[PDB]
């Protein structure tokens, strides 16, 4: 059999910034329903929306306090059932972020164990200790220890791998494993078509009695003790198999952020009955907020390694930018021409494109003043360093605004009405919006970024670019170039990464996507440009 997701094309929405439909300045699900026409015109066949479960919003809703309802700002279960009905009527699927490693301190289960030390929900989380002592030196990704002495408070301590308020689930206890399955099945019965299984690599944690020998004696971020353990695969296996059995058209898409490529195999290999695909973070490359310079050859090695090592097994995921990173323009594009060229570069390879909302319009990071807006701690102390450097106030803010995750959640600019018709009230975030793009301007203008992605996406649907093999061409270190072939038919994508015009040796030759080039047999590309050439 073949399933809908084999020929998938995914549009990621951070729904707080997509469309506000009740004038609170916060985007909602009814907003997204209003803009289904826009999505069809772009040609995306699936929407992955960010978490929308009831949640304290301590960490963009991945700190979940109730999987069975729906955050009040976003709307009502009625709205969500209708969104998944409307999208299905437009031939569009939907997939949700579902986090398997932790809940919030607010989840009923944790609230039972924090208040009853004799509760059976103490086993649903990870508790150990003597007299507010940490039983080992493991350190969280968010700072200090993974341990937090319980409020209950017996002089034990509960495990959190991230923030103190996001306690980890004990996957050893099979009562959690069924429960998480029940959450997944619940949503699949609603008719959501897949699920982004988040932080799943961390369900496995070592023998708690062990320490990691370190710098000493500060608690240490010991990935080996709580990432990619054999337990991960054995606990996921029945979880995945059960989902598949009952909902076989369901996409199970993993987050293996910075996992081994050999691990991406383990998680995606059909033999192991786990995941269909995996997002990886390994594609890419005062201290810490200085504008990023992509190590361009390193990108080429990883892009090839991944396309190659996964050729026989699984589709790679194809993405540029995100809700947790600076947008494409800003972070890496130098021009409208390169923005187009890069999208081409990445997405016409073998895989499933995941394109971030607003990337298609060629949006940039918002750019703004005041630490508060950032919802981040390190920005204040970091700006002080550059100021000492004597980089202007203006310039210091810019640098951080051009590198930080949060400026990449700008509201969609849809039109020329107030707040670009995103809302009517104060939008939940706003700043400079440097510089002004709107969907009205780009849906008409066939020169625009949008029209390029539209045409680019219709090409991607073709049997050549969906199912064909991939082979990266011998390297202009200047330029990214590769070939896609069905065996019967064949085409070459070629993209300039130089600001000076450059030349390419290749066979012969029909064009479809492209932005200014030469025709002889040898090929010359205008600066940062690129073209798709079908052979004979
Ligand atoms: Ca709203």
């Amino acid at each position: 059999m073949s399933h809908w997701y084999d020929h998938a094309i995914i549009y990621q929405i951070y729904p707080k910034s997509f469309q506000d439909s009740n004038d609170d300045g916060i985007g909602d699900l009814n907003g997204i329903r209003k803009r289904i026409p826009y999505l069809q015109n772009l040609g995306v066949n699936a929407v992955w929306l960010n978490p929308v479960f009831v949640s304290p919003q301590v960490d963009n809703g991945y700190d979940v306090s109730n999987y069975f309802a729906i955050d009040s700002h976003m709307g009502t279960m009625e709205d969500m059932e209708n969104l998944i009905k409307d999208l299905h009527k437009a031939g569009i699927h939907i997939i949700m972020d579902f986090v398997l490693n932790h809940t919030s301190d607010q989840h009923p289960w944790f609230q039972d164990a924090i208040k009853n030390p004799d509760s059976l929900y103490r086993d649903y989380y990870i508790f150990a200790g003597h007299d507010n002592k940490q039983p080992n030196n493991w350190g969280s990704f968010f700072g200090g220890s993974v341990w937090e002495p319980d409020p209950a408070g017996t002089g034990q301590s509960y495990f959190h791998l991230f923030d103190k308020r996001m306690p980890d689930l004990n996957w050893k206890n099979p009562e959690v494993r069924h429960a998480m399955l029940e959450i997944a099945e619940f949503w699949l019965k609603k008719g959501i078509d897949g699920l982004r299984l988040d932080a799943f690599i961390h369900i496995g944690k070592a023998d708690l009695r062990q320490n990691y020998p370190a710098m000493d004696d500060k608690p240490v971020i010991a990935e080996p003790f709580f990432a990619n353990l054999p337990q991960v695969q054995e606990w996921m296996r029945p979880f995945c198999e059960q989902i598949k059995e009952d909902y076989p058209d369901a996409l199970l898409l993993g987050e293996a952020a910075s996992a081994s490529v050999n691990l991406a195999v383990d998680y995606t290999n059909k033999r192991n009955h786990l995941m269909d695909c995996v997002i990886t973070f390994r594609y890419f490359t005062s201290a810490q907020y200085q504008p990023k310079e992509l190590d361009l050859t390193a990108f080429k090695q990883n892009q090839v390694v991944w396309q190659q090592t996964l050729a026989d097994i699984s589709q790679p995921t194809l993405y540029w930018n995100n809700h947790d990173m600076a947008r494409l323009a800003t972070r890496i594009a130098k021009t409208s021409t390169q923005a187009k060229s890069l999208a081409m570069l990445m997405y016409l390879q073998r895989g499933i494109p995941i394109i971030y909302y607003g990337e298609e319009l060629g949006l940039k990071n918002l750019h703004f003043t005041s630490v508060d807006q950032f919802e981040d701690q390190t920005v204040a102390p970091w700006i002080k360093e550059a100021q000492k450097a004597g980089i202007s106030r203006d310039a210091a803010f810019a640098m951080v605004s051009d590198t930080h995750k949060l400026p990449a959640r700008g509201p969609m600019p849809w039109n020329d009405t107030e707040n670009n018709g995103f809302t009517s009230a104060k939008p939940w975030l706003n700043g400079i919006s440097q510089d002004d793009v709107t969907v009205a301007n780009e849906v008409n203008s066939d020169n625009s970024m949008f029209t390029f992605y539209k045409n680019m996406l219709n090409l991607k649907k073709e049997k050549l670019f969906q199912d064909g093999t991939y082979y990266m061409i011998s390297t202009g270190k200047d330029s990214y170039v590769y070939q896609r072939d069905l065996g019967n038919e064949s085409a070459i994508v070629a993209v300039s990464l130089s600001n000076k015009k450059i030349s390419i040796d290749l066979p012969e030759e029909l064009l479809k996507a492209g932005e200014y080039q030469l025709t002889n047999g040898k090929l010359t590309l205008m600066p940062y440009a690129g073209v798709v050439l079908k052979k004979e």
